């Protein structure tokens, strides 16, 4: 199941979430796996993973496993397929009011050019993005700073919503269709390819870095 993880801190800016149950460490050894600073939310910092279902398991939120660590908090995972959780003096499963549901999509253009778009659609009236609701080719999208050939878009959403949409450079090269599943506040995905061979990555690929 995926897991979520959104912490604010009191800790500093340096922290880390360490998961277990009995001898099983789905983020990692200590101090586990370090929490990112949450993306418009100052003070928040947020980790994604993956983990067996099959139990619970125990969260020790720490400042990088140095001179700060919390009471251990048990997380209900067990059965769940999808859960994300935010921790704010306490645990709780509540999407605070003022969150909104922040989907961020890496496409890796290449022998297509350097003007890309993105065509959307499906998506909840809420939406803001390049996309959000332009007709073909959709909005345009700009490189992203840190990793060279990808390019951004950003769809942001009041709820919950699953959409569909495609890249191309409005010159003859487009992927196929791309059905994207939010699964939290901060769903994350890398694509790559065009047509015939378009490729969705849930988790980072090599090409990323």
């Amino acid at each position: 199941m995926d897991l979520t993880i959104n912490y604010k801190s009191t800790l500093g800016d340096d922290v880390a979430a360490y998961i277990y149950k009995e001898t099983n460490k789905p983020a990692g050894e200590w101090p586990g796996k370090t929490m990112t600073a949450t993306a418009g939310h100052e003070g928040w910092y947020t980790m994604h993973l993956t983990l067996d279902n099959s139990t619970d398991y125990s969260l020790i939120l720490n400042d990088d496993g140095h001179g700060n660590q919390l009471k251990d908090v048990t997380l209900s995972t067990k059965g769940k397929a999808e859960a994300e959780y935010w921790f704010d003096g306490s645990l709780s499963e509540t999407k605070p009011a003022d969150w909104k549901y922040v989907t961020t999509i890496h496409y890796l253009a290449s022998g297509m050019g350097s003007t890309i778009y993105n065509y959307m659609w499906g998506a909840d009236a809420s939406a803001t993005g390049a996309g959000v609701g332009k007709e073909w080719p959709g909005g345009q999208i700009s490189a992203n700073a840190d990793h060279l050939g990808w390019y951004d878009v950003v769809y942001t959403q009041d709820v919950k919503q699953n959409f569909s949409c495609i890249f191309n450079n409005n010159n003859g090269t487009q992927t196929d269709n791309i059905d994207v599943s939010v699964t939290s506040t901060s769903t994350e995905l890398w694509v790559t390819g065009t047509k015939g061979d378009t490729t969705v990555y849930k988790t980072a690929p090599d090409s990323w870095e």
